[PDB]
């Protein structure tokens, strides 16, 4: 009754937000599936949180499906400064903000690796977005939560985002 | 033909949520329920994506007001759950239903007198028989060639978890 | 020969720490073990970088040796404003600089909300080691690397420490 | 009896790396080799206590000039170990040296002809035989009673793997 209506209505929020992801797999979904087919490396995935969780089982999805890939915690970087990254890899980094000061310390470190940087973020006028070498975007127009508490349609549309661009590069090689 | 095939992958993705409306029944109150009522902490654990997705599960639910945290089945094998205790409740997640590293916690996991809420793929799975509460997540269609990876599956998990956290969240206010 | 060599001055360079923590197993560390002794939730034990990785078995070894406690990531927390942990858990802050950003940002949330905080820190003059309360101090006087680019005698040091919490409950019981 | 019970584990476990130095041996310097002229990444691996110290490991040997980083053996199954190519060197940690998980990798990991090291406590272990260089860290004595827990065995392996970072930065410029 009560929990029903309120399970199903999140269900129809997130819905809604992927039927307007069909705009976003534009010229830049191509642009970074480019990258990453012809890396030598590792395409290494690194986001906080909600979107480390996510950008975590999309490392999996890469690798499983022949993209060699990993996932990194931007704070355990920071240390060994992306010891972990060469100019042979491409890094995906993922955000919602587009404003995490975690990853965007980083940007300096991956800037002068030469290393490709790929950005999944809900804004184009965010500072990874910005620098990254090739924008992914994932805005989504309504949250499942009411409070904003925790990323709910955001989260769900990086997920599938990420697997188009595994399935994507997994057909691209016949 | 990349956008095509990115596209497609939405698409079939979107077409297994679309059928995920009809779990979201009485198992699903259930549930809120026993979650609800907790005094401990909602152990969420699972195996590999299941895995990956029950880690932002928790997350969400620690951010939303309901205390929980995410483990590891083999983890827990050695300490044979000594992070659960009585008053706590437990998700399994596992769309195979039949995980072996899950399965085997099942008895320790019963005279702990622990509420079991397992989400799967299959209604007659070994954990939804087990469990107290099952929630399905069952999807038709895989967005993944030779289904190497789970895509449908794990989304329809994702998304599950977030309308529990968020349901559970309007329940209190 | 150069290799073994190397790999021996290093190993030798952490026993001659560890050598060094004996006098550190005092008061504050039959403190700690009470704190956790008497606690009914969950000893949350976090950490950042290689301090993490520890913590990390730090809490799967508590709970495998009847001491209920789990791993969360500080900077997870941050987000959930560490919903994930309440009045009657008890918590393990690791951090051999003691100054860590993510876990002092915490500290304030912490505080206002009754937590037992222990802290495992390098230096008994930090932060956290001071805002803690009780700390275990584990400094040690002899870096295994060359460049300190990576921890070795300390969080070889913090494991130990740790490890010597799980047995010690345990055989309090 | 707490602080007499924490020195006791302290004292056994410094008794342990006492008896490692023998170990970093021939099979050392073969491992820093092989890992010296990877092109690609070193990959470690393993399953519970061994995971998480694994996992310390790859951060330290990055954070060092050895570019690495973690991977679930389990989770790799699926992938059928997608994430290393013939570029990488692989190393597994396993104290029972008999992990059905890593087991399976074995006959994908050499058909892929990468260099295989294991770290294990018995010479005679499966991964011990199969592996490309098998690096020892037997323990002769368990710190936890129960042996509920790994203790020196768990210890062991964090301190060889610094031994390695190290000893291979210094091989460097």
């Amino acid at each position: 009754f009560d929990f029903q209506q309120a399970g199903k209505e999140v269900l129809a929020i997130e819905r809604e937000c992927l039927a307007e992801l069909d705009q976003y797999i534009n010229q830049n979904f191509t642009l970074a599936c480019e990258k990453m087919f012809w890396c030598k490396g590792k395409v290494v995935v690194m986001g906080m949180g909600a979107s480390g969780h996510i950008g975590r089982k999309m490392a999996a999805t890469f690798a499983s499906t022949g993209t060699p890939s990993f996932f990194v915690h931007p704070g355990e970087a920071a240390h060994g400064d992306l010891g972990m990254v060469t100019p042979q890899d491409v890094v995906i980094a993922i955000s919602n903000s587009g404003e995490s000061s975690e990853i965007t310390a980083l940007i300096p470190v991956l800037k002068r690796l030469h290393v490709p940087l790929i950005c999944i973020t809900g804004r184009p006028e965010s500072s990874m977005a910005r620098a990254a070498d090739v924008h992914l975007c994932v805005k989504v127009a309504k949250e499942a939560c009411p409070l904003g508490l925790a990323p709910t349609s955001s989260t769900t549309a990086t997920l599938v985002m990420g697997d188009a661009l595994a399935v994507a590069l997994l057909k691209a090689r016949g």
